[PDB]
């Protein structure tokens, strides 16, 4: 079997990315985010506190026929940017463009955090890291991924993000009219639960590449690039202006500024990610400080690789006995 579906930027700056998901039967669509560095599946639902709820669309296990409460079940997860959920655990039939899993864990909500709450865009999250890292007690619970994985025609499925843009994720198949040129493999540490890999160096706008190994994750659930500290300093000291603020949390820049653009090793390949990417708007509604779509993972513990970054390439996880990561222009 195979999947496909068109993801959709949920804002004018590619803050993140929802994806069509039918829940249930007779089918529930929500519009989740497919998160690379997350495990669990959870969505807003008939079972959350009600003033945590501002337009989302909300999961009814009673309206399925097909929905069983995972008796004993719980979930709770705290993510990097400090929001956080929490709830008890269905399964369910869960089908993503066309592909169908039954008995999939459907971690309903009953607490969300305010970021949740506030973005009524986004129904819930769809994790594809590694299923060691998905928090339902007592029983861990499997990815969509890992139980569509044995029907799938191949072991994979791949991120085409759109740069202001729809893109699309795919499940079983590699899409070679979806890229140019070839795909560079890259070996895949496990050892964390992420799609963790090496990048082999880097280069800023037209420089020389620096050689250097830069170990991180791809994570298609976070927005920006997190990068050591010297690689970030190196990029923003090429734009006149730019500076670190603590009071904004991160490098600003004057938003009357072109951006050079930011290459990145795989292997001998190289990813460019045009300037353009790089520019996440003012910081507040009129202001011209801009924020950078670079960032210091100095306070963070590990280097992310992404929206940005991964919305410049063609991504390919291979979820093999052997995992490994491709990557693709485009
Ligand atoms: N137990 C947790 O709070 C937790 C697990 C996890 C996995 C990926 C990303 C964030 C996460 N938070």
């Amino acid at each position: 079997s195979t999947g496909s579906a068109t993801t959709t930027p949920i804002d004018s700056l590619d803050d993140a990315y929802i994806t069509p998901v039918q829940i249930g039967t007779p089918a529930q669509t929500l519009n989740l985010d497919f998160d690379t560095g997350s495990s669990d599946l959870w969505v807003f639902s008939s079972e959350t506190t009600a003033s945590e709820v501002d337009g989302q669309t909300i999961y009814t296990p009673s309206k399925s026929t097909t929905a069983k409460l995972l008796s004993g079940a719980t979930w709770s997860i705290s993510y990097g940017d400090g929001s956080s959920s929490s709830g008890d655990v269905y399964t369910d039939t869960v089908s993503v463009g066309g592909l169908t899993v039954t008995g999939q864990a459907v971690e309903s909500a009953k607490k969300v955090s305010s970021s949740f709450t506030e973005d009524s865009t986004i129904d819930g999250l769809l994790g594809l890291a590694f299923s060691t890292l998905n928090t339902v007690s007592p029983t861990q619970q499997k990815t969509f991924f890992d139980n569509a994985k044995a029907s799938l025609d191949s072991p994979v499925f791949t991120a085409d993000l759109g740069y202001h843009a729809p893109g699309t994720y795919n499940f079983g198949f590699i899409d070679t009219t979806a890229y140019t040129g070839s795909i560079t493999y890259t070996a895949v540490s496990t050892k964390q639960g992420f799609w963790e890999w090496t990048s082999t160096g880097y280069a800023v706008g037209s420089g020389t590449f620096k050689s250097t190994s830069i170990d991180g994750i791809a994570d298609t659930g976070t927005t920006l690039l997190y990068l050591p500290a010297t690689v970030v300093s190196a990029y923003w000291a090429q734009v006149s202006g730019a500076k670190s603020s603590s009071s904004v949390g991160g490098y600003v820049f004057p938003c009357s500024a072109t951006l050079p653009s930011f290459t990145f090793g795989v292997g001998s390949a190289r990813i460019v990610i045009p300037g353009d990417y790089i520019d996440f708007g003012p910081i507040s509604t009129g202001s011209s400080s801009c924020f950078g779509g670079i960032q210091s993972s100095a306070g963070i513990g590990i280097n992310i690789f992404g929206d940005v970054a991964l919305k410049a390439a063609f991504v390919v996880f291979n979820g093999a006995t052997t995992p490994t990561l491709g990557f693709a222009s485009k």
